[PDB]
């Protein structure tokens, strides 16, 4: 019963921080911004759509950094652990957490209020990049990921022992052991470990988060935003 709690653990923080119910992501579907207001979000300066992706993705990282607070043993970690966790895992759990949001039968994603295809963000001039992030979105939501396999799977995106900078290695070892069990217990009483073979490979979510965190850097070294800091210690490993 020690994983069963761990799986009721890990569900309750992912509730807890998940920002949006699935079913009011689910109902708003049918919510698309018109061609109207397409052109309205197209017009807006680069500077005012960064301004308003930097505050979305902002408060995103703080809610998974409450997620990764509420899962058992990771306070019992040492500060120098945590940060390196979360530095290295956080941005990669907000991109996951993004295919909830995302409709793959008309390929938009819930933003401000209503879904909108990437052509919303054209104003921002990352194509590219933007297309890369529809694209990993488009991968996972093919996989139909319920919330537990969400929760799990991003615990899991976090609480990773190969981090490079650990000083207390076997300590994060022990939590990631306990929450694979919880995982692939969970997926065993659930007849969904089929989705193991097909969750994004090694390196994917790596390399995704490495372009998407180089542009962040980008805009904020040209028009830095003001950041409602909670976190001093990683503020202070990301801001400079
Ligand atoms: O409340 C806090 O104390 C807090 C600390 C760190 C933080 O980091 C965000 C971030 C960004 C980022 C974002 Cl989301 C917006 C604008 C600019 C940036 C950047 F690149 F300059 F840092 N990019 O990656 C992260 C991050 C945090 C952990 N791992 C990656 C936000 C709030």
């Amino acid at each position: 019963t020690e994983i069963e709690h761990l799986v009721q653990s890990v569900c309750k923080s992912y509730r807890e921080t998940c920002q949006l119910r699935l079913e009011d992501l689910l109902r708003q579907r049918s919510n698309i911004f018109s061609r109207e207001e397409v052109t309205g979000y197209q017009r807006k300066s680069m500077w005012e759509m960064w301004e308003r992706c930097a505050h979305h993705l902002t408060e995103a990282i703080q809610y998974v950094v409450e997620f990764a607070k509420r899962l058992s043993g990771f306070m019992e970690l040492c500060q120098n652990d945590q940060i390196v966790l979360l530095k290295a895992g956080a941005m990669e759990v907000v991109l996951v957490r993004m295919c909830r949001a995302y409709n793959a039968d008309n390929r938009t994603v819930f933003f401000e209020g209503k879904y909108g295809g990437m052509e919303l963000f054209r104003a921002l001039g990352c194509s590219e990049l933007i297309s890369s992030i529809f694209d990993f979105s488009h991968s996972l939501s093919a996989l139909h990921f319920s919330e537990d396999e969400i929760a799990l799977y991003t615990a899991l995106v976090l609480i990773n022992a190969h981090r490079p900078g650990l000083q207390e290695k076997r300590k994060v070892e022990q939590l990631q052991y306990n929450l694979e069990l919880a995982f692939h217990h969970h997926l065993h009483k659930t007849h969904r470990q089929s989705i193991l073979a097909k969750l994004p490979p090694k390196g994917k979510l790596r390399s995704l988060c490495s372009q998407h965190v180089e542009r962040l850097q980008i805009f904020q070294h040209l028009h830095p935003i003001v950041v409602q800091a909670a976190f001093p210690p990683l503020y202070k490993e990301l801001f400079s």
